[PDB]
């Protein structure tokens, strides 16, 4: 699915994110509470918090971001060994599921900010080919938690 060039690609930028994984990864979900409110009724701590200079510093919030994005390092560290990412994807879906309860769009929306956010600090870094690399990481990541959403009973 991923080719050569496209794994490193998103690699070589995904190293570019993660030196400053700690304020990317809030932004980003803190773009998608603000945007998508709905989606933040499954965290206790900032359910009914609006202001986005609060969500930045909810440590509930700051927890998951540093979460996300430490299950999604290994997936993307580890794109050259294809169980690895099945088995990474499928621990997360299978405990959004039934530990959270997380209906499975979300996953979907949050993708699309991840997306936006990625484009918008890599603008002059983004030309078709690491757009294609990126939106087949997107699908992949999507497929496996959709597919361990059913394998539980979803
Ligand atoms: C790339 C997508 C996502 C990844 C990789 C991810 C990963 C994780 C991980 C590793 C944890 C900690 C382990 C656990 O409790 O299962 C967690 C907790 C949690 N996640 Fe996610 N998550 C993602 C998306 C979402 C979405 C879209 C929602 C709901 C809109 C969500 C809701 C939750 C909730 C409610 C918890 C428990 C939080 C807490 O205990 O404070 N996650 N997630
Ligand atoms: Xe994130
Ligand atoms: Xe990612
Ligand atoms: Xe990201
Ligand atoms: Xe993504």
């Amino acid at each position: 699915e991923l080719s050569e060039a496209e794994r490193k690609a998103v690699q070589a930028m995904w190293a570019r994110l993660y030196a400053n994984s700690e304020d990317v990864g809030v932004a980003i979900l803190v773009r998608f509470f603000v945007n998508f409110p709905s989606a933040k009724q499954y965290f206790s701590q900032f359910k009914h918090m609006e202001d986005p200079l609060e969500m930045e510093r909810s440590p509930q919030l700051r927890k998951h971001a540093s979460r996300v994005m430490g299950a999604l390092n290994t997936v993307v560290e580890n794109l050259h060994d294809p169980d690895k990412v099945s088995s990474v994807l499928a621990l997360v879906g299978k405990a959004h599921a039934l530990k959270h309860k997380v209906e499975p769009v979300y996953f979907k929306i949050l993708s699309g900010v991840i997306l936006e956010v990625v484009a918008e600090e890599f603008a002059s870094d983004f030309p078709p080919e690491t757009q294609r690399a990126w939106a087949k990481l997107r699908g992949l990541i999507y497929s496996h938690v959709t597919a361990a959403y059913k394998e539980v009973g979803w």
